[PDB]
């Protein structure tokens, strides 16, 4: 997160750190007792490495009673996702067993009504991604409140030039933004999961390149099929 602050420890119990060989790689969101939603581009070129999900965490390195690293039984990228596109950038990870729930580990209700979030709605995005242009990684969870950018402004030639489909949403990227290591994390609006961070457009903190988030309501049938 660029231009954010340190999050209140365990105040976002749905927050997951998706790891590869013991290192934070991507953000994630606990959507059911045994399922973590993330971005498909995260699993890209990971084929061989060990993927785990860390739940109940604030600090990536320090011991916390609620912290628990889970192994992954199944990694389910969206069938229509592809390395060279920003579309269908979703991944579902099935934990080895149901997560032990509590005040610091809880799934987040997610949006099932396929209608746009109002322009300007303030949404929360959290992550352990880079915090400056040099690439400094925070040990603890960061967050920023970002206003939703209307799709038409986002689709301007000066911005993402028609790449924002009805299945994608934007949020302002002026100084405050999600960045590398924040992909797969949640965009939460009015206490409900609305979007998943995509690294589709890679630049961070440039207002002419808004943040792109995959709309979970647009993939409601896919999420339900995988969990079934
Ligand atoms: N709000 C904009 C936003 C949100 C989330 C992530 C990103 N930017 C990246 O993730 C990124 C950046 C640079 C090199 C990179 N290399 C790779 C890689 N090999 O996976 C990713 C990146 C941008």
């Amino acid at each position: 997160i660029l231009g954010g602050r340190e999050a209140e420890a365990h105040a976002r119990p749905y927050m997951a750190s998706v790891q590869l060989n013991g290192a934070h790689l991507c953000g994630g969101v606990l959507v059911a007792e045994q399922w973590v939603l993330s971005a498909a581009h995260c699993l890209e070129d990971a084929a061989d490495g060990k993927v785990q999900v860390l739940l109940g965490a604030h600090s990536l390195s320090q011991p916390e009673p609620s912290k628990r690293l889970y192994d992954v039984l199944r990694a389910v990228p969206h069938p229509d996702s592809q390395p060279d596109t920003i579309d269908h950038d979703l991944l579902l990870l099935q934990l080895s067993e149901k997560a032990t729930l509590g005040p610091a580990v809880r799934p987040l209700p997610w949006q099932r009504v396929d209608r746009d979030v109002a322009p300007g709605t303030l949404c929360d995005v959290a992550g352990w991604g880079i915090v400056n242009h040099a690439g400094r990684r925070p040990d603890s969870l960061q967050h920023v409140l970002l206003p939703v950018l209307d799709r038409a402004t986002c689709n301007r030639r000066t911005h993402h030039d028609g790449a924002i489909t009805e299945r994608l949403m934007c949020a302002e990227s002026n100084r405050r933004d999600s960045c590398k290591g924040d992909s797969g994390g949640p965009l939460v609006c009015g206490g409900v999961l609305e979007g998943v961070v995509t690294s589709g457009s890679r630049v961070c903190g440039n207002r002419k390149k808004p943040g792109i988030y995959t709309r979970v309501a647009s993939y409601a049938a896919w999420i339900d099929s995988v969990l079934a």
